[PDB]
């Protein structure tokens, strides 16, 4: 049931697509409104640490969704030598190397590796419940190395 379907971007591409997150920047986090959002995130992103999540230009922040709104997550794997995932679920940090994280709620198989200046990314829908949730990556040691990111839905 996770995502495993990837489409091929270029870099302009890819920009454009991060561009497309509708959230709006307070402190270190992102507010979503409206009956839809699109959350549009990305796996290190340059100039920032590995590893991480960045979205709307921030590094693992926090996404503020409003109870009953249709999400559309974009994901899109910009890091160089890894297969990132991106998958949401109740489970908290800390994370084991190897993340315990089911069930999985939404979100990808792991990604392609980027190649022939190309990035893999990714489109799926979720209709979340009130609750805190969280964005994880499952590779191994990224987790605990703090690749993930709260997600507040109330
Ligand atoms: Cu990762």
């Amino acid at each position: 049931t996770l995502d495993t379907t990837w489409k091929e971007a270029t870099l302009p591409q890819v920009k454009a697509m991060l561009q497309k997150d509708t959230g709006k920047v307070s402190g270190d986090t992102v507010t979503y409104s409206g009956k839809t959002v699109h959350v549009v995130a990305a796996a290190v992103l340059p100039g920032f640490p590995f590893p991480s999540f960045e979205v709307h230009d921030k590094k693992n922040p926090t996404l503020q969704i409003p109870a009953g709104a249709t999400v559309d997550v974009t994901f899109i794997n910009t890091n160089k030598g890894f297969g990132h995932d991106f998958d949401i679920t109740k489970k908290g940090p800390p994370y084991a190397v190897m993340p315990v994280i089911d069930p999985i709620v939404a979100g990808t198989g792991f990604s392609p590796v980027p190649k022939d200046g190309k990035f893999g990314y990714t489109n799926f829908t979720w209709h979340p419940t009130a609750g805190t949730y969280y964005y994880v990556c499952q590779i191994p040691g990224h987790a605990a190395t703090g690749m993930f990111g709260k997600i507040v839905v109330k």
